[PDB]
């Protein structure tokens, strides 16, 4: 997250880091046994991370549980990012508190001007590198469709949209990838892509939930 704020430990107690020895992407937890997160972090050998606010230092509130299953969105196009959503089931039921709780899905897609909280442990800086050890979180309008497609012509499918600053300075960045965007307590977006960070015209672009919440309750109804 660039230009944003320190959320406080656990104030964002949907928030999972996946983690391979490393953290390398976000999650949400939307029930007690599944993350959802972006396509585009599959990986083999998953660990999730909840109750996490240092992802370096063990503080006390977090559950570590393996991924017994993910589910990549069977039209899932890593080329385009389009369909950039996974599921990812735990090996066993996190235990649920005031610090490790889920997410409501959307029962309806979000409007542009929607206020929305994005956060993540991604990248904090727009030209340099530097990675935070606590939860980074940013408050960020969703932008109409029409300006969303301007700034990247040929390249917005109807799965997704941009929410940010058309001025720069306040974006999500990378290692915020398949991390949340919730709105009105609900999760409306998850982090898959921009170009770079932070810059001008070029806001963040994430995955539309909505459009998946019958494929998300199927899916977990069956797995
Ligand atoms: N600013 C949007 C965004 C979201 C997620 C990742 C990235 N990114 C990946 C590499 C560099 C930036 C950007
Ligand atoms: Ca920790």
């Amino acid at each position: 997250i660039v230009g944003g704020y320190t959320c406080g430990a656990n104030t964002v107690p949907y928030q999972v880091s996946l983690n391979s020895g490393y953290h390398f992407c976000g999650g949400s937890l939307i029930n007690s046994q599944w993350v959802v997160s972006a396509a585009h972090c599959y990986k083999s050998g998953i660990q999730v991370r909840l109750g996490e606010d240092n992802i370096n230092v063990v503080e006390g509130n977090e559950q570590f549980i393996s991924a017994s299953k993910s589910i990549v969105h069977p039209s899932y196009n890593s080329n385009t990012l389009n369909n950039d959503i996974m599921l990812i089931k735990l090996k066993s039921a996190a235990s649920l508190n005031s610090r490790v709780a889920s997410i409501s899905l959307p029962t309806s897609c979000a409007s542009a001007g929607t206020q929305c909280l994005i956060s993540g442990w991604g990248n904090t800086k727009s030209s340099g590198t530097s990675y935070p050890d606590v939860l980074k979180c940013l408050k960020a309008p969703i932008l109409s469709d029409s300006s969303c497609k301007s700034a990247y012509p040929g390249q917005i499918t109807s799965n997704m949209f941009c929410a940010g600053y058309l001025e720069g300075g306040k974006d999500s960045c990378q290692g915020d990838s398949g991390g949340p965007v919730v709105c009105s307590g609900k999760l409306q977006g998850i982090v898959s892509w921009g170009s770079g960070c932070a810059q001008k015209n070029k806001p963040g672009v994430y995955t539309k939930v909505c459009n998946y919440v019958s494929w998300i309750k199927q899916t977990i109804a069956s797995n």
